[PDB]
């Protein structure tokens, strides 16, 4: 038996409220702070095209196996059209339940959902799509191309509610970082199927995510709120301890299915919600969420950043440092890139980052007179932009490095952040070399820009 989790609360914006994406979301962070996920409806006559030709849409698909607690990854030859994929998809559904697709009830899938992934006798394995846009398989909103579009497409070309347009959009700090890092900035494409699942998961860095249904049978979600993040790792890592084996790549952290009941049980907050064609969710930083689609579907999601976030940003690459866990980009390089356009930069942005700013000059002033005491004595500037990530991750805790490292002649070509000083090699201090992006008196300037900035 399955006891659903409270409703998450659902915002129906008038399109004075709608038109701007930021402030509603920061208008709503209040109340959707405290449910992890919310979902909200476009005003009525916000409806984008989906004009698109099934058997023209191909798609490399994925198969999954429905196994609670078993382990899943993140995902990075077979090929179905979006037709074929929906005509396999639509009769497992119907032959699942001897009835047409439309007439299952949403309580029920969610019923048997939990029912079949905690039998063990139950091997229902099921397939789906997940890919960032392609020549093969392109964003669900209207792009420019230079095809005609309709003035129904032009209308909807530059919405902030285009999620293409999120990676690219000011007040998203994440389009500032110049770093290539695709997997994370640009929306990703979901074709699912009945029962095709999302395991418990946060977004890299802890970012806000935003998803859109275009068309097809509901999305089920379960979110928790940011607050009780560790409260669920907690249950899990008790759970499923297998889970939390140290992992040796981004690309191989292990995540599971869980029912919320089991979460519930263990005093973890959780909300559920049914997406339907035509709305959007929104996770917000640190919101545990998982899922299951009704049956065909087709949805697009984008990670994105907002100044709210930079604090979290900061106290999330703290927190991967502790785990040992890789980052998908430095902090530090995106707040000091942004330090750098501070005349461009939109004034609340630059307030906020001046103020992200000071933190990082004073925790990095104290952690070079601790290696100072140390007995490293030689410096040198160092462009740590230039190298690619791997070639400057800390040795002991994988963070990538921007602000400072040390260097070791002993042992030449690594790398550790100015925590792990001692863990670099066993040579006397003096053969250590502190590898600085800025001075002290070159950060304190670009702060001020950013004050200066920010004060007119
Ligand atoms: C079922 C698919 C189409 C799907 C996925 C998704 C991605 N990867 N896998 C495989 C299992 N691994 C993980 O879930 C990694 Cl955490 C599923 N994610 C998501 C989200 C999210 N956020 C929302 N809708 N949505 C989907 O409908
Ligand atoms: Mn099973
Ligand atoms: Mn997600
Ligand atoms: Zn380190």
């Amino acid at each position: 038996m399955f006891l659903p989790p409270p409703e998450c609360p659902v915002f129906e914006p008038s399109w004075e409220e709608f038109a701007d994406p930021f402030a509603f979301i920061h208008k709503i962070r209040p109340i959707a702070e405290q449910t992890g996920i919310c979902k909200v409806r476009p005003p009525p006559d916000w409806q984008p095209p989906f004009a698109c030709d099934v058997d023209k849409l191909h798609f490399t698909p994925r198969i999954q196996r429905l196994n609670e607690l078993e382990a899943q990854t993140r995902v990075k030859a077979r090929d179905y059209t979006l037709r074929t994929f929906g005509e396999m998809a639509d009769a497992f559904k119907s032959d699942y339940f001897n009835m047409p697709v439309h007439m299952v009830p949403t309580e029920l899938v969610e019923k048997e959902f939990w029912r079949l992934v905690s039998t063990i006798e139950e091997d229902v394995t099921v397939e789906y799509g997940a890919d960032i846009a392609s020549k093969e398989f392109g964003s669900g909103f209207p792009v420019r191309d230079g095809i005609k579009l309709s003035p129904e497409e032009e209308e909807y070309l530059d919405s902030g509610w285009n999620l293409n347009n999120m990676p690219v959009m000011e007040q998203s700090v994440l389009a500032h970082i110049t770093a290539d890092i695709c997997g994370m900035k640009l929306p990703w494409l979901y074709v699912g199927m009945c029962f095709s699942s999302f395991c418990w998961h946060i977004e890299d860095h802890w970012s806000y995510s935003i998803n859109y249904l275009h068309w097809g049978e509901p999305k089920t979600w379960y979110g928790v709120p940011g607050y009780a993040a560790e409260q669920l790792e907690n249950v899990m890592k008790k759970l499923a301890p297998e889970l939390f084996v140290s992992q040796p790549d981004l690309l191989h952290q292990l995540v599971t299915i869980m029912n919320p009941n089991t979460l519930m049980t263990h005093e973890v907050p959780v909300y559920r919600t049914n997406q339907c064609a035509g709305e959007f969710v929104i996770t917000f930083p640190r919101a545990y969420h998982s899922g299951f689609n009704q049956g065909f579907n087709f949805a697009e999601a984008v990670n994105f950043c907002t100044v709210d976030w930079l604090p979290l940003g900061r106290q999330c690459v703290e927190h991967y440092r502790l785990l040992h866990r890789y980052c998908v980009f430095s902090h530090d390089e995106m707040i000091c890139k942004m330090a750098s356009k501070a005349d461009v930069l939109d004034v609340v942005v630059a307030s906020t980052v001046q103020k992200d700013m000071a933190i990082m000059i004073e925790d990095e002033k104290a952690l070079r007179e601790t290696v100072r005491k140390l007995g490293v004595i030689d410096s040198e500037r160092m462009d740590f932009e230039l190298l690619p990530d791997d070639e400057r991750q800390c040795v002991k805790c994988k963070t990538t490095c921007f602000m400072s490292a040390i260097s070791c002649s002993c042992k030449p070509g690594l790398l550790v952040c100015l925590h792990h000083v001692k863990e670099l090699c066993s040579c006397p201090p003096y053969k250590y070399k502190l590898r600085y992006r800025y001075t002290l008196d070159d950060l304190y300037p670009m702060m001020n820009a950013l004050k200066l900035r920010a004060e007119s």
